[PDB]
């Protein structure tokens, strides 16, 4: 009976574990919620399941909460603010928990629930392209079981031998026969769009945020920077594929010639479900993938002259954490700019490019110094925007 | 260190085998190999290797070899005669044993190996399909570890979950969250003849047997009765799949939805590598899977009109190992007819329709009777032919 802590359980990911929990009451049970400022859906999930805790940004949704709850008559426990959450991960009874809430406020949270040796299901995968030096050696003092929920990196793990699935982040691939990882893509909406027209390419045609990663493989370029940390892999264990289609998720090559892949519906529940109930299996409610109601499956490498922030990213992590966590913050404030029509979409990789150029400074050791970057970051690059408005 | 006895060490994965333990003198030695008649090649390798003991069928090739290793000063001890096939795969000091030996030849030799707890490398099919109960009893009671080569059966073991990959045959998919194996297969050359022109195809449009059994997919329908012995599956849980590029091997289907497969190139010692060095893995020195020069990859579910041998196959399971070792012996008949020109191609899954209709029995209960129904279906066989020529 694994009782877990859900980090963000107002958001998709949020609901579709407790998707999860709900058809599969017999292995799970949820302890604690924590979430922003979304009372509404935390009533709702307060009455199903009925934690013993939940937590809430503020006061003030805290407040209204549980005057809501007193209503119901649910004898759930409110609190607020971010050290609550932290509470909520370290929870002695806890088994696992769900890593949820992205952005800063997610980092703290979810390394408390890694200090306390829990079994982590990351799906904020955003962390490990700014914290990956920290939370890795983390996961090392602590032995916490980290379980990607992220589609790409569950594929990978998946697809990885059990010795390293057992020792994540600090095992060598190396000796378990693993040769190189397979990170695929399926290479975003102008990935045959001439490349003398991308400076043209308007929001409506990339048409939230991830769609412009996808089509500027920023994406990718993150994820690579992720799995790097996660799996402890060098540059020459990395590949990046593109796979329009997107069947497969992701593969790994290994040293006899054998490539394993993981394959299915683009549902997020399978790869949610995997990681609650690993090292065993349960039903995600998802639908049974139709190998005959499906597109050819082709791949192609990526072009660096297409996707600039591919290689960004790849020598950014060669440059360090500030390097990342720094070309991940520019990132989000040139994306932004070109939904608001105040850059051209070519102009994401030139900026995130002159920011980090532009950005001196020295590696990270900390939570806020991590954060201390990611606001430099997002300045120099707010001001680089206007330099072209 | 692994050492190991080959059976069949001169065909083609016995050449294979040697090849990878060739490059990796370091984690397997041979122990003993086992031949035919082919003096020639078996003194090649008595005079590389260097077995202890070297075994070929007769004594006319024994006394031959017995010669040639002597001009050579070969320490190799040459025996003969099947019972020495028995003896070296129960060798004490053998840990791995290459069943390479098809035929009836290589059932008693692979039993030995299995009635002594060995680890089995399984590269003859043939004998799932007439002992599939014996082998399998056999494997539960010595604890023998199975692991198939096939290049199929190969991919679906990769692509199964731990616990079920360490109690082959006896252990249960649906607690393991299995919820099929999907086995897939070309779909042979006529996969896109209209019906109303399979009858005219000759055996130069096929293309050796192996052909054969690939354009009726008589040869899926064998590993259809292969894997549910091997791997303990109900017919619900096995999936027959087309894919004409057959760069992805097999696959097995998840609760979760996850589906996991294996890709490579269709060179044997990959697999070949896989078993020799579970749970690890070696180099094979096999080309690494280039995702960039592939053709796009398709799938369909086959067309029993199209390919009744499968549905054949697939229904004498459910007859018994009376059936499927009748349904393996008529086919060779048949299909050799085919080839000698003496029937149409389509007459091929008519006339082993007809076998087994006009063949009454009872269930096998060793490896003797077996043999004794495979004697008879041929015999029913080579009576059918000659009904049409």
């Amino acid at each position: 009976m694994k009782q877990l802590t859900i980090l963000g359980s107002t958001g998709s990911i949020g609901c579709s574990t407790l998707d999860v929990v709900r058809h599969n009451p017999e292995h799970f049970r949820v302890v604690a919620l924590v979430a922003g400022k979304n009372v509404t859906r935390m009533v709702e999930q307060c009455l199903e399941f009925s934690p013993r805790y939940a937590v809430m940004d503020d006061e003030a949704s805290a407040k209204l909460l549980k005057t809501m709850l007193q209503q119901q008559g649910s004898r759930t426990e409110v609190l607020s603010g971010q050290q609550a959450a932290c509470d909520m991960a370290a929870l002695e009874d806890v088994d696992q928990v769900m890593a949820a809430i992205v952005g800063a406020a997610g980092l703290l949270p979810t390394l408390a629930a890694i200090r306390a040796g829990k079994t982590i299901l990351l799906a904020n995968k955003e962390s490990l392209v700014t914290c990956g030096r920290l939370f890795m050696d983390a996961v090392k003092q602590s032995k916490a079981q980290l379980l990607p929920v992220d589609s790409e990196h569950n594929a990978i793990f998946q697809s990885l031998p059990q010795p390293i699935q057992h020792n994540l982040g600090y095992a060598d691939l190396e000796q378990n026969g693993v040769v190189s990882i397979l990170l695929t893509g399926s290479g975003g909406p102008f990935r045959e769009t001439p490349l003398r027209d991308l400076a043209t390419m308007t929001p409506d045609q990339a048409c939230r945020k991830i769609s412009v990663d996808s089509a500027t493989m920023m994406n990718k370029g993150l994820e690579y920077i992720e799995a790097r940390w996660l799996f402890n892999a060098s540059a020459s264990q990395m590949e990046v594929l593109i796979h329009p289609q997107s069947v497969i998720h992701s593969m790994v090559r290994y040293q006899d010639g054998s490539v394993l892949a993981q394959l299915g519906e683009p549902d997020m529940r399978t790869p949610i479900a995997h990681t609650m109930a690993w090292p065993n299996r349960v039903n995600s409610g998802v639908k049974p993938l139709d190998f005959c109601k499906l597109s050819a499956l082709t791949f192609a490498a990526p072009d660096y002259d297409r996707y600039p922030c591919l290689k960004l990213a790849m020598e950014a992590f060669e440059q360090g954490q500030a390097a990342t966590t720094a070309l991940n913050a520019a990132n989000e404030i040139t994306v932004a700019a070109f939904l608001a029509q105040q850059i051209r979409f070519t102009d994401i990789a030139a900026l995130n490019l002159s920011v980090l150029e532009k950005m001196d400074m020295r590696e990270p050791q900390c939570v806020d110094d991590v954060l201390s970057v990611d606001a430099n970051a997002r300045e120099v690059a707010r001001k680089e925007v206007m330099r072209l408005a």
